[PDB]
């Protein structure tokens, strides 16, 4: 935990920035958490990458090659937003490059190929069971699990379940010892999670994170945090609005870190 403001600071933001807001941290100092809305359903958007990247290499930990199967991408595979495998179109991708692209570049058609080679979404949600996650699901595919419409629970964590569910796969032994780092090196590449909790952080903390976009302002981001000469964090920051239109709000989610580490 932390004090009594934290709670109402969180309110005042959720309520001025005009959405529905879930928040989850974990310090492994002393394993306090703050927790906002962190029983609540939220829509994962991209943030559901790290989830499937993740149940991979764990079966890489069974198959001894597997990360090298390269995999077939198809002009019929092409999805809005793709930027890596659109350069290896009548080529292949192995499972390591498809992760990272999806991971790095939130690369929606990797994304695909992730889900598919693992069998589809209810066995990425099978294999959040097995770490004791059983609140994440995973329903449909690239583009549809991103509508994030209220009310729906599909393809929706809670704040709590993920803060703890990334604590076990980036810093814990969910994964194996190598298989972790690797993670952890993706994480660490994400390119686009700037302007969401990372400003929100001391400038010269240490942030691996993926972010998440989608329908109704849905406005995303889970994340590992090094601060030099701290034990690291976990934060996990869910953001969601009431028009289907609306404009991402990263920065309600970098509002919402600088709250919680407010003391750190």
């Amino acid at each position: 935990p932390l004090t009594a403001d934290v709670q109402q600071k969180l309110a005042e933001l959720e309520r001025q920035s005009g959405g529905r807001l879930g928040v989850a941290l974990i310090n492994t100092a002393d394993n306090s958490q703050i927790l906002y809305r962190a029983d609540e359903r939220f829509a994962m958007c991209s943030t559901s990458k790290v989830m499937a990247a993740a149940a991979v290499l764990k079966k890489s930990e069974s198959e001894p090659n597997l990360l090298n199967q390269r995999v077939e991408i198809k002009k019929s595979d092409l999805v809005n937003y793709n930027p890596i495998a659109e350069k290896h179109v009548n080529g292949t991708m192995s499972l390591a490059e498809l992760s990272a692209a999806a991971l790095q570049y939130s690369d929606n058609v990797a994304m695909n190929k992730l889900i598919a080679h693992v069998g589809g979404p209810a066995s990425v949600t099978a294999f959040a069971r097995q770490l004791g996650d059983e609140t994440f699901r995973l329903d449909r595919t690239e583009p549809t699990l991103n509508t994030a419409i209220p009310g729906d629970p599909r393809d929706t964590t809670s704040p709590r379940a993920m803060a703890q569910t990334l604590r076990n796969l980036t810093l814990g032994k969910a994964l194996g010892d190598s298989q972790r780092a690797q993670l952890v090196t993706w994480m660490k590449g994400n390119t686009t999670g700037a302007a969401s909790i990372q400003a929100g952080l001391p400038a010269s903390w240490v942030v691996g994170d993926k972010t998440g976009s989608g329908g109704y302002g849905t406005t995303n981001d889970i994340a590992v945090i090094w601060p030099k000469d701290r034990a690291p964090l976990i934060l996990v920051t869910y953001f969601t609005q009431p028009q289907p239109k609306a404009e991402s709000r990263r920065d309600v989610l970098a509002s919402a870190a600088k709250i919680v580490t407010d003391g750190l």
